[PDB]
C-alpha cells in the first residue's frame, strides 16, 4: 500500500548533493559496514564484485549459520566450512586467515566442538576487510549509493509524511494510535504527547528522557523509536506496532490464570535479552509489569513503557520511589540509592506471575490494601507451589531476594550471571536473539486482544528519523530493493555520474 509516486519521494539525489554528507560521515568500518542495515549491504555488493573477496562474505555467513546450529549438529555444520573455506585447495579458499590459525581451527573440531569455533577466523576475517577492502569501498559508487541513501535519511518528517488510523490505546499524557509511513506502507505506532498537558506539568525532561532512550536503544525485544517529529498541538513518538495485545491479558484472559513453566521460559528468557539491551546503556526500566510486555504478531514479546526509564550515569546511582504498586524492588520503596536491581526484581515478579498465576505478594482472589502488599515485599518471603520446578523455584527466589546486593544479576558479571542459571538451561539464547525459536502462542491476525521559551525544548525532541529504524524500514518494505539499481553491466547509472546531472 504505497504511495502512487512513492518512487518521486525517494528518488535518489543526484551524487552532487551529498558532498557535505561526504565530509562529515564518520568513515567506522563496524558503523558502515555492519551496524547500519543499508550500509552492510552496500559493502557485501562490493565485495560480491570482487572474486577475491567474496568468498569471505560467504564465509561469515556460514559462521553465523554454525553460532545457531543445534548442538547435534554442529560436528556436522563444522566439518563443512573447514573442508569448504579452509582447505588451501578450494574454488573458495581464503588466505587472510593465516595458516597457523587454520592448524588451530581444525584441532578443535578433532575434540568436542563449541559454538564459538570460528570466533577466532571470523575475527582475522574482518580485520583483512577493516582495511584495504573497507578503504577500497569507500572510493567505489556503492558507497556513492550510500551517500544518496543517507540523504534521504536526513530529510525532514512532518505529518504529511504518516497516515494515521485509528487510537489504540490511550494514557496520561495523550493518546497512541497507529501511524503508516505512506512512501514505503510500514505500519508504526504513533504514540501523540499532547504539548499543553507538557508544558503545565512541565514533564519537558520527562519527554525528552523518555524519546533520547528510545532512539539510543536498539533491541529485538525493546520498542525501537523509529521517527520523533513535531505536530500542532502535540509531539508524537513513531514506535513499533504491536498487535498481540499484552501478556496481562495473556495470563489471566486466555490463561489458567497463568502459563506452563516452558511457556513463561520463552517469555522470560527474551524480557532478558531486553533488559540486558537497556543496561549495555546503564538505563534501568523500573516499570517491569505484565501489562507492558507487548505481544507482535508472530508471537514474540517487547518491552513498552519507557516512561519511567533512566539513563543512570556511570558509577552514579539515582533515587526514586516510583513504579506500580506491587511491582516496587524494596530498595524502591525505603527510597534508597539504587542502579539496576529494580529490574531483575520485577523479572522475578514476572516468571513467578506467569508460572503461578498471581502475584507472589498479593492473591488473585485476595483484596488488602496498598500498604500490606508493602509490607510483604519488605519483610514476608514468598511461597511456591507445585506449578514450579526446582530450577524454576531457585531463579524466582534469587530475582526475589530483597536484598539488591544478593540479588541475582546486581553483580558485575549483569545479566549473564541469570542466563546460565539452571532455569535457563534448555534456552539455547543465540538461536532466541536471532528469532529462530518458535513462540508458543501465535496471535491470529483478524484477532483484537483489547512561545519561544518551549522552542528550544521542541528543537531537541523533533529530531526527525532514526537511521537504524528507518534503514530497516526501507529494507523490510522492499524499497531498498526495488530503487538500489545500476548501469547495465556493472556501470554508473545516471544519478551516480558527476558529468551530466
Ligand atoms: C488492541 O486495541 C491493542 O492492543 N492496541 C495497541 C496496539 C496495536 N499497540 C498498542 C501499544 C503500544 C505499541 O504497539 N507499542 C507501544 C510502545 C509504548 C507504549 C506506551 O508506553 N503506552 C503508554 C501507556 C502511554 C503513555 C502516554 C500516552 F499518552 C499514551 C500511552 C504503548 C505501545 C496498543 C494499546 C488491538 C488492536 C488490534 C489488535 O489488538
Amino acid at each position: 500500500g504505497k504511495s502512487k509516486k512513492w518512487k518521486e519521494i525517494l528518488k535518489f539525489p543526484h551524487i552532487s548533493q551529498c558532498e557535505d554528507l561526504r565530509r562529515t560521515i564518520d568513515r567506522d568500518y563496524c558503523s558502515l559496514c555492519d551496524k547500519q542495515p543499508i550500509g552492510r549491504l552496500l559493502f557485501r555488493q562490493f565485495c560480491e564484485t570482487r572474486p577475491g573477496l567474496e568468498c569471505y562474505i560467504q564465509f561469515l555467513d556460514s559462521v553465523a549459520e554454525y553460532e545457531v546450529t543445534p548442538d547435534e549438529k554442529l560436528g556436522e555444520k563444522g566439518k563443512e566450512i573447514m573442508t569448504k573455506y579452509l582447505t588451501p585447495k578450494s574454488p573458495v579458499f581464503i588466505a587472510q586467515v593465516g595458516q597457523d590459525l587454520v592448524s588451530q581451527t581444525e584441532e578443535k573440531l578433532l575434540q568436542k566442538p563449541c559454538k564459538e569455533l570460528f570466533s577466532a577466523c571470523a575475527q582475522s576475517v574482518h580485520e583483512y576487510l577493516r582495511g584495504e577492502p573497507f578503504h577500497e569501498y569507500l572510493d567505489s559508487m556503492f558507497f556513492d549509493r550510500f551517500l544518496q541513501w543517507k540523504w534521504l535519511e536526513r530529510q525532514p518528517v512532518t505529518k504529511n509524511t504518516f497516515r494515521q488510523y485509528r487510537v489504540l490505546g490511550k494514557g496520561g499524557f495523550g493518546e497512541v494510535c497507529a501511524c503508516q509511513v505512506r512512501a514505503t506502507g510500514k505500519m508504526y505506532a504513533c504514540k501523540r504527547l499532547e504539548k499543553k498537558r507538557i508544558k503545565k506539568r512541565k514533564g519537558e525532561s520527562m519527554a525528552l528522557n523518555e524519546k533520547q532512550i528510545l532512539e539510543k536503544v536498539n533491541s529485538q525485544f525493546v520498542v525501537n523509536l523509529a521517527y520523533a517529529y513535531e505536530t500542532k498541538d502535540a509531539l508524537c513518538l513513531v514506535l513499533t506496532i504491536m498487535n498481540g495485545g499484552d501478556l496481562k491479558f495473556h495470563i489471566y484472559n486466555m490463561g489458567n490464570p497463568g502459563f506452563e513453566e516452558e511457556r513463561a521460559l520463552f517469555y522470560a528468557a527474551e524480557i532478558l535479552c531486553g533488559l540486558e539491551d537497556l543496561h549495555r546503556e546503564n538505563t534501568v526500566y523500573r516499570n517491569l509489569k505484565p501489562e507492558n510486555i507487548l505481544l507482535d504478531d508472530y508471537g514474540h514479546i517487547r518491552i513498552s513503557d519507557l516512561g519511567l526509564a533512566v539513563k543512570i550515569p556511570e558509577g552514579d546511582l539515582i533515587r526514586g520511589r516510583v513504579g506500580t504498586v506491587g511491582y516496587m524492588a524494596p530498595e524502591v520503596l525505603n527510597n534508597q540509592r539504587y542502579g539496576l536491581s529494580p529490574d531483575y526484581w520485577g523479572l522475578g515478579c514476572l516468571i513467578y506471575e506467569m508460572i503461578e498465576g498471581q502475584s507472589p505478594f498479593r492473591g488473585r482472589k485476595e483484596k488488602v490494601k496498598r500498604e500490606e502488599v508493602d509490607r510483604r515485599v519488605l519483610e514476608t518471603e514468598e511461597v511456591y507451589s507445585h506449578k514450579f520446578s526446582e530450577e524454576a523455584k531457585s531463579i524466582c527466589k534469587m530475582l526475589l531476594t530483597k536484598d539488591a546486593k544478593q540479588r541475582l544479576g546486581c553483580q558485575e558479571e549483569g545479566a549473564a550471571e541469570v542466563k546460565r542459571h539452571p532455569f535457563f538451561r534448555n534456552m539455547n539464547f543465540k538461536r532466541l536473539e536471532a528469532g529462530m525459536l518458535d513462540p508458543p502462542f501465535v496471535p491470529d491476525p483478524r484477532a483484537v486482544y483489547c512561545d519561544h521559551t518551549d522552542d528550544d525544548f521542541y528543537s531537541k525532541f523533533s529530531t526527525g528519523s532514526v537511521s537504524i529504524p528507518w534503514q530497516n524500514e526501507m529494507i523490510e518494505t522492499e524499497c531498498f530493493k526495488e530503487l538500489n539499481v545500476f548501469g547495465p553491466n556493472g556501470t554508473l547509472p545516471p544519478d551516480l555520474n558527476r558529468n551530466h546531472p
